[PDB]
């Protein structure tokens, strides 16, 4: 049974580069990238990089469009991975970047906050999100919270050098980082997902650069994975 | 096994008068109304009466997040009935009034043929309809093509008196009418779904009011239905 981990954290707190460390150390690890981190680089990345720089445009017209197509996207990504991969592996562990829950509860919620959605948008999104879910073979067996600062986060979107993202201001990151110790330190947040509120959560800290020093955090995966 | 029948036709052929009907000649036959049609009089149908009014403002901007809600709608009603009714049944068949293939060909094409939704909107929409469905249960064994003329509909729009309704005009009605003919008369119409090509189609006139008059058309149903 392949065991299901999602990696959550701030933008450019470190999950792609994370996540391609974890996929290259065991054949019986594999990686889901996300959808909207691959279209910031087919016919879904040529759908992605429109809804995307229209959303650069104007958040308010184009927020509800791009989260059901960046959720859809993941769902379909992620089940592609879970029937296609690890069927000859000993302990199968499949590591989301983000998860359909960072989606809706960090995202997806924070476009709403903003009056980027307005009320029916974000109605509309959350009942086809319950219904879009609520059909499975999807949920965590743990979830691994890549932690780092703001400023840490902000210093490498500068680092990692996207045109559209050196804009992103702080302000920004702070909220999105304020959603995710709620949701996964404090675990204050409540999502429509009961079994969420007993996931068990692996917190690691990356403020420090961990590209060539990574052991550390790869022995505290795989004691997480080894709990599970 | 449950028969899986949609009752297709343009606005205000008299699908929901012909389904009422039915509903009522057998508890073998049950009936899922159109989700959009019950909008037009709970969370769905207030997010459905909010879409509705804000497409007849603005169009250009509803349209995707308008077709998305209405097919997500249909696709819970119809898996619904499917799981919840019929059980006891000896010929038990499920009217469904207008199918996810009527959603996307005749609405949602023709809101991408009048710029209502852009290229990028209308990909999606496929993107979205395509992985919607193919993920099943709801593949028809026919459908019932309720044929009445452009004017006989715009003559019924106004007979069944819904406000908003009044000023649709009578060339949005041929060119739904001309798309409904080549879908369901001429099978021109070239859909994603292999299947469709060789359901069977049981086409039915309805310019004459059928209301006190319909044992002609429920004869050429059970007929049709003995059939499949
Ligand atoms: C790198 C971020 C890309 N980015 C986004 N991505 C996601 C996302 N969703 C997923 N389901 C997965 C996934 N991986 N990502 C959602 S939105 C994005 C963000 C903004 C944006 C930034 C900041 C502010 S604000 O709060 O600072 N703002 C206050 C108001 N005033 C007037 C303007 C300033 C914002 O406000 C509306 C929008 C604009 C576009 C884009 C693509
Ligand atoms: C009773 C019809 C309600 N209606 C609609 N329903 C559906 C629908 N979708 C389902 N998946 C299921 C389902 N049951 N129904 C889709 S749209 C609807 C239609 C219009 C509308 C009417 C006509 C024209 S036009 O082509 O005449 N037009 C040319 C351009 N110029 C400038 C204006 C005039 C139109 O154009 C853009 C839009 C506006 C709102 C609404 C809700
Ligand atoms: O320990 C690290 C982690 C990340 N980065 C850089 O920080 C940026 C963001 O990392 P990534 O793209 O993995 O962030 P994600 O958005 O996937 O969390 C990239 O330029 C990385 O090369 C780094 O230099 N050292
Ligand atoms: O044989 C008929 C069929 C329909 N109608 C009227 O035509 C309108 C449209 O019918 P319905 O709402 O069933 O159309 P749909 O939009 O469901 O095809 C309603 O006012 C019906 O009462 C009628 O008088 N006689
Ligand atoms: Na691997
Ligand atoms: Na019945």
């Amino acid at each position: 049974r392949i065991k299901k981990i999602s990696i959550e954290g701030n933008i450019a707190a470190g999950k792609s580069t994370f996540v391609n460390i974890l996929k290259q150390l065991s054949e019986d690890w594999e990686v889901v990238p996300e959808p909207v981190a691959r279209w910031s680089n087919t016919m879904e990345q040529k759908n992605g990089g429109n809804v995307l720089q229209m959303m650069y445009e104007k958040p308010e017209r184009w927020s509800f469009t791009f989260q059901t197509y960046a959720c859809l996207s993941r769902i379909r990504a992620q089940l592609a991975s879970l029937n296609g991969k690890l069927k000859d592996a000993e302990k199968p562990v499949l590591f989301f970047e983000r998860s359909v829950y960072s989606d809706r509860y960090i995202f997806a919620s924070n476009l709403y906050e903003s009056e980027s959605m307005n009320e029916t948008e974000w109605t509309i999104y959350q009942d086809w999100h319950d219904w879009m879910n609520n059909q499975q073979s999807l949920e965590l067996d743990g979830i691994i919270y890549l932690q780092a600062t703001p400023e840490t986060c902000l210093h490498r979107i500068y680092l990692r050098g996207r045109n559209e993202e050196q804009g992103i201001p702080l302000e920004y990151l702070e909220k999105l980082h304020y959603k995710h110790e709620s949701w996964l330190l404090h675990r204050t947040l409540k999502t429509n997902f009961d079994y969420l509120q007993e996931v068990p959560i692996l917190t690691l800290d990356v403020n420090e650069d961990f590209k060539d020093k990574y052991e550390s955090l790869v022995e505290k995966v795989k004691e997480f994975l080894s709990t599970l």
